[PDB]
């Protein structure tokens, strides 16, 4: 039986556990991503979380969002780990809901591993679920999958259900992707370690591109909640 052992619900404001990130990391947070991140364009309305990209000049960018995480404050070494969010469509938006060691102080990243519960780029109608870490030989490994979502517009709950020897993705309770980390295998290690959670709306990248549509823009990225679950 899973039990809840956190959430934020979003119900009157951002809970305690959220650090903000701000600018735009060191060559757009490792993927030449466009927008600068500010706590500004993060709130609370209807009981939900909103991240706003946003068309505006801020710190040498064109683009304002916001990236929250919970390092330092809630980390979590197994569980269900899940979100409730509605995304907007638009090229050029990369909204995640994802995961990273909290060793990445000390390890970097990808030796850190990480946990992309969801992640979509542009107007696709095809949500992602990933890890990266670094294997035997020290290489950048990922592996990843995609689910169908034909109204990512819609609320859905991404989710993964964590343990010692798997990682299971969900979208609305249907697994679609499955990697087996048991006993470390391929340098998976890495995962039976604690993480933090974090979610962001980068504005291009190497993934979804450098073409923005910005009459999309302000886009909301909503999320109900974040809870986690554990045995
Ligand atoms: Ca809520
Ligand atoms: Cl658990």
């Amino acid at each position: 039986d899973y039990n809840l052992v956190w959430q934020d619900e979003f119900d009157d404001g951002i809970g305690p556990d959220w650090v903000f990130e701000t600018g735009m990391g060191y060559n757009g947070w490792g993927n030449n991503e466009l927008q600068y991140y500010r706590r500004e364009n993060a709130a609370v309305e209807n009981g939900n979380l909103v991240i706003t990209a946003k068309h505006e000049n801020f710190g040498g960018a064109q683009y304002t969002s916001a990236r929250m995480k919970t390092q330092g404050r809630k980390s979590f070494k197994y569980g269900k780990i899940e979100a409730r969010i509605a995304l907007p469509s638009g090229q050029g938006l990369w909204p995640a809901f994802w995961m990273l060691g909290n060793n990445i102080t000390s390890v970097s990243w990808p030796a850190c591993g990480e946990i992309d519960i969801m992640s979509r780029i542009n107007n696709a109608l095809q949500t992602h679920g990933t890890i990266h870490w670094s294997d035997q030989n020290g290489d950048h490994a990922s592996y990843g999958d995609d689910v169908g979502v034909s109204d990512p517009g819609q609320y859905h709950i991404y989710s993964v259900e964590w343990d010692a020897n798997s990682i299971k993705w969900f979208v609305d309770g249907q697994q679609f992707n499955e990697v087996d980390i048991s006993n470390g295998v391929n340098g998976t290690g890495e995962f039976q370690n604690e993480f933090f959670i974090l979610l962001n709306m980068a504005v291009g990248g190497d993934w979804p591109g450098f073409d923005v549509d910005q009459s999309k823009l302000p886009a909301q990225m909503l999320v109900d909640y974040v809870r986690v679950y554990q045995k």
